């Protein structure tokens, strides 16, 4: 109650997102062999919105975990559609709630901009160990890192405003562009944004796999999850760096059709958006120019729970360069 | 430099609100006589371009003082202008900064967020004394502050949100709309969001009126600005709360028009929008219901340059209320 607007925020946010809401929908749904009568753990269940969609794919019972105070909400709204027989609304943090039993499936929204920054991944595999069954179903069972080379349009809109400023006012402003230019893209911040598609000047380059059923998973990722990556541009183009994005994949089930939930700028739009990793300075790239390095993902060493960047690349004839980032938490 | 992103935004969203930076040109041009040949003080002149707008109505001398390192793009832009004989850039605070002589007029871009939540208004006041001959100009020379009852439109798109989350999802969260109207409402805190002009449910009315001439405003200030109001209702709906929003006035010149820049919803967008103050929750008012009561603005007792809003207020047949607010800074 106290400052509860967050909250409401937070989900008013989630379930209008109806690529993702419709995505583990259909993900779970697909699942209905694996579910029909068996029993699921939802991982912050918020709202309880998946742990309803479990029931509605066949599940006897749902445990609906909520560490947050929004778990008043999810008992109200299980119980005003009449599942309160079939879903459990227990509040508490998943690493501490007490289960009457070991479950066979988990679901879990859990992905963070940047897919990391401040995730419920740990949670999600702490849970997983603890009380999803050997051979258990993962809602998702994987996540995939995404980068590429852009050409941001807004941001090149908003570099030429200072040289457009005298056709108005009679007062010249082009001076200002190289100051905005050096200001816009010389800071160290993890932008996220959207991105039309258009801003994309190659093929997007896989450099990451998370399979989430693999043990050890949590000790890789203290060491940082990352890869190199290579490409050539499409044609000639400012680029002003590189975007990050993931997808996350659902178990195919009976139809073995597998649900794939991307925040890709090709794909529907998400609060996801994209993460945009700036360069200094523009750079100019042509028809087939090579653009490659490495890129690892880390956590702070502030705080641990907050996104840090290490880009290493280069981009044509260019020396090769690099810059750390971190999300603004 | 460091971190010279927010310098950046500052300015393009001073710049680009175009009602703003059109109503200060017209303003001084507007004031050719008493300008023409005169010396000016652009206090707290950023990228310079009011200071450029005033030896375009005839200055001879203006003295653009700006505190932060923007001051050094000013410069560039005035010289890259060729008005570096006419305007002088003069790094640092307006309090402590050495002009060589007294000035005829002001002018300033001082209004903060609800007029005075982090305004240069007391620099303003401040630079009058000490720099301003006696009689000078003024720009702008006066404010008004004005008062509405309104339903806000987006506000009731996000209450009604969870009563159709049942359309497309076949979950029904009907149940939450207390909750979040609660939630939404329940809060203290003072939000800026541009209206449309149909969510005013009344003839707005003026609540205070700052004349920037008189001496001992500053000491009237720190008691806090504020008044009685009385209105009347147009036609049946839902009020959410009231909005508030300011003007500001030009001197009229030889024309003997003065410029009003506006910030009401009935006149076009600036970047200010109007400050918003939501009731505990929505109350129904009808044709000709009164609505009257008492608005302060006050300093915080932590930040004085924070914003704080006492709120009396009665809505037709319901007992007199009253809400503390405050901006979230
Ligand atoms: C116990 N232990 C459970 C794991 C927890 C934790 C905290 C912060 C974390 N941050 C990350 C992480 C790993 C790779 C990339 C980004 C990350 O978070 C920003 C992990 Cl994994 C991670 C795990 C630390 C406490
Ligand atoms: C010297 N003195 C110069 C004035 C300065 C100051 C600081 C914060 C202030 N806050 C306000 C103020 C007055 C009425 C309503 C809102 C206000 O700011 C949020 C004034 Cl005036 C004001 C003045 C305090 C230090
Ligand atoms: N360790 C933990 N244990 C339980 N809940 C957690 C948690 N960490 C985060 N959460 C909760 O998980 C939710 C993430 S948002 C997901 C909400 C809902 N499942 C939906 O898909 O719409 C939040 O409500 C947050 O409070
Ligand atoms: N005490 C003070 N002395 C000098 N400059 C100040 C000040 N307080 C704030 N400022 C500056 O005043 C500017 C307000 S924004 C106005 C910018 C410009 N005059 C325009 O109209 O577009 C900022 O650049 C800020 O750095």
């Amino acid at each position: 109650y106290y400052e509860c607007y967050s909250d409401v925020s937070v989900h008013e946010e989630m379930i209008a997102d109806r690529v993702r809401t419709d995505a583990y929908r259909l993900g779970i749904l697909r699942n209905w062999a694996a579910l029909r009568g068996k029993t699921v753990l939802d991982v912050g269940a918020g709202t309880g919105i998946l742990s309803i969609f479990c029931a509605q794919a066949g599940a006897r019972r749902v445990y609906a975990v909520e560490a947050s105070a929004i778990w008043q909400q999810a008992r109200e709204v299980v119980r005003f559609n009449g599942l309160e027989d079939r879903v459990h609304v227990l509040p508490g943090p998943v690493e501490t709630v007490e289960l009457p039993e070991q479950v066979d499936a988990i679901v879990s929204e859990w992905m963070g901009y940047g897919l990391l920054h401040e995730s419920m991944l740990s949670s999600v595999l702490h849970a997983r160990t603890k009380w999803l069954k050997e051979g258990g179903l993962l809602l998702p069972a994987s996540a995939e890192l995404f980068i590429v080379p852009i050409s941001d349009q807004m941001l090149e809109w908003r570099l030429g405003f200072w040289s457009q400023v005298k056709q108005h006012y009679g007062v010249d402003m082009s001076c200002l562009e190289g100051f905005a230019t050096r200001c816009l893209m010389g800071h160290s911040e993890i932008v996220v944004q959207g991105l039309s598609g258009e801003d994309v000047l190659a093929r997007p380059q896989r450099f990451a796999q998370l399979e989430l059923s693999r043990a050890g998973l949590e000790q890789e990722l203290e060491a940082g999850v990352g890869g190199r990556f290579r490409c050539s541009c499409y044609g000639s183009a400012p680029m002003h760096g590189f975007a990050i994005w993931f997808q996350v994949t659902f178990p195919g089930g009976e139809s073995e059709k597998p649900l794939v939930l991307s925040t890709s700028p090709f794909h529907p739009a998400t609060h996801w958006k994209q993460a945009l990793l700036y360069l200094n300075e523009p750079v100019q790239v042509e028809q087939d120019t090579d653009v490659s390095g490495e890129i690892t993902l880390l956590p702070s060493r502030d705080n641990p729970r907050r996104l840090r960047v290490l880009l290493r690349y280069k981009v044509g004839d260019q020396e090769e360069k690099t810059k750390d980032f971190a999300m603004e938490d």
